[PDB]
């Protein structure tokens, strides 16, 4: 056997840098839901693990000219990684060229709003001009608005794919920030799992609203035929069978919570 | 190429008999939302079908004893079916024997009661007598609590095994029947799916309770190693992007609801 390579990336609270982490060395500079989902994947797998945070700092996706894969899903491509172990989206362009275990976490896109803003759902938005929304630059969100064919989603793609100065952003942390210092005239599409997240975070002047604008899951990733696939999957539903993923998620999202 | 052969189970609102099905043939006699998703599945993976109700009514447990596997599962692993499309749960010991795609649909276990009965979650359930309490009687909903090492889920089996007379239901509507017709008395566990799907019918004197107790979903199963399993993933996850799988849903659970 040899140790196995986990690529990941640093999301609140998924992975996150421990505060001297510049002298603490391996795995135990992380910590996070991830950190600790990994573990439990590895102890019952049986495997040796070293974790590693994405390269690009990137998700993955396809480049429409050199069709060259980045983020997670290039490293399990090209064999930079062996496994992939972070809030990755299960779709159908990635599940093409990588294998996924059944999903450990069920989410859906969603709206975040400055607390006082007067918007309550997607169709609000759509309908104005006042209040500038956005989306990641980089990932399954941005894709969902870009492909679809529903009425409002469609409307809301046409206006963020133009909107000046531009509506997307780096990372989730750079969108909260956005959200948090436009005085209520910025409004951030994202996945409902990282909203209810920093919902429970301070300054705690943010907010989730409406219901979802979809539903799916993020999947432990695997390179198309690698011996890890199957057993990985197996552990998974273990894992959410015990219990043990329920209690994951309350020990990181709600258990500290910082808002009441 | 050849026919596939697909099992389901009668089960509202996923397969049902049509009214006039006595004088009508063939995959005809059904209707519902996975006879609509059955039709959707054979268009994009280019194949024909034939839908047969599963021959003991069951949806798959394997015998400790004689190690027989029963329902559809026992349909597919025995070669009797090729593929089943249903309100199958995806588990562990089912992913052993068995191939599921990605689910296509999300749920958990909920608690069914008859309106105005003094129950608000499952610690109440469990801290009280008065009121009686069961599942179906043999499925995923069922196992969940015989396996629980969860305190109250572990004092609810306690309770429920032993329960004189049986609590166990042989089918969903059984369940509804018992809650209704025991003024109070009986409260139902089931899938949520199920849950919702009731309280939106006739007479509306039911109603689900408090949380999901865990968080699965239900996958289309194809025997282990088929050549079909690839193509019907890819499938689910296309029709899930393009929001289909959302249209069925609202198209059998609320754009005919009887409740208001
Ligand atoms: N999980 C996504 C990445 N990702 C993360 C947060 C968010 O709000 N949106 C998004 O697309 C993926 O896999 O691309
Ligand atoms: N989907 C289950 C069957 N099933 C159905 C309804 C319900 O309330 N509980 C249950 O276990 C399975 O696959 O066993
Ligand atoms: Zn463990
Ligand atoms: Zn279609």
């Amino acid at each position: 056997n040899k140790t196995v390579v986990v690529t990941t990336i640093l999301e609140s609270p998924y992975v996150m840098m421990k505060k001297n982490h510049e002298m603490l060395e391996g795995n135990e500079r992380y910590e996070g839901y991830c950190v600790d989902l990994a573990a439990e994947i590895a102890k019952h797998c049986g495997f040796k693990y070293k974790l590693t945070i994405v390269g690009d700092g990137k998700y993955g996706a396809r480049d429409a000219d050199t069709k060259i894969w980045n983020g997670m899903v290039g490293e399990l491509v090209y064999g930079k990684a062996d496994i992939a172990i972070a809030p990755l989206t299960i779709t159908l362009v990635r599940e093409e060229v990588i294998d996924f275990s059944k999903p450990f976490m069920s989410l859906g896109i969603s709206i975040m709003i400055k607390k006082g803003t007067p918007i309550e759902s997607a169709e609000d938005l759509s309908k104005q001009t006042e209040i500038a929304y956005g989306t990641l630059d980089s990932g399954s969100t941005k894709e969902f608005f870009r492909r679809s064919k529903i009425a409002v989603f469609d409307k809301m793609w046409t206006y963020m794919r133009s909107a000046e100065p531009s509506v997307f952003v780096r990372t989730t942390a750079e969108g909260v920030a956005r959200v948090r210092k436009s005085k209520g005239k910025y409004a951030y599409l994202l996945e409902s799992t990282m909203n209810e997240y920093i919902e429970q975070r301070k300054p705690c002047d943010t907010m989730k609203v409406g219901g979802n604008l979809d539903s799916k899951g993020y999947g432990i990733a695997t390179p198309k035929g690698s011996s890890l696939g199957n057993a990985v999957n197996l552990a998974v539903l273990k894992l959410n069978e015990q219990g043990l993923l329920d209690k994951l998620k309350n020990k990181w999202w709600y258990d500290k919570g910082e808002c009441g």
